């Protein structure tokens, strides 16, 4: 969780993303994979500031576990395999998925690299405590 459940985000060649230069490549409001911990597809969020979000998102479906993808369009992660769908934040919105998908800390390092620990708080979106804890 602090440094055991920690991942160092590395991309599709897993090498570890630089920030910079993923912010370079990765405007406001994108919403792209990098592996997580675990090695998990991760959402790495820039915000309107153009900035990595406090966030990350675990993609898998809570449902039957596909990579959720993100519709830029409806402006929501619409599930292809069974039609669940998520809002911006994650929130499920629409079944089958029971549980919105995981909320992971993202970090930015002083050494310009994302790192990515489990996020323990409350799911500022349900209020409820994390199912995946
Ligand atoms: S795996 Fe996502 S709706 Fe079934």
């Amino acid at each position: 969780h602090h440094i055991e459940g920690r991942a160092v985000a590395k991309d599709a060649l897993g090498n570890d993303i630089k920030v910079s230069e993923y912010l370079a490549k990765h405007l406001p409001g994108d919403r792209s994979l990098a592996q997580g911990i675990k090695g998990d597809p991760t959402y790495v969020i820039v915000t309107e500031d153009h900035q990595i979000a406090n966030y990350g998102l675990n993609a898998v479906c809570t449902h039957l576990g596909c990579v959720v993808p993100w519709n830029v369009s409806e402006n929501k992660f619409i599930c292809p395999c069974h039609g669940s769908q998520y809002d911006s934040t994650g929130k499920v919105v629409r079944g089958p998925a029971p549980l919105s998908l995981a909320l992971v800390k993202a970090t930015v390092t002083e050494d310009d690299k994302l790192v990515f620990t489990p996020w323990t708080e409350i799911d500022f979106r349900t209020g409820k405590e994390p199912w995946w804890t």
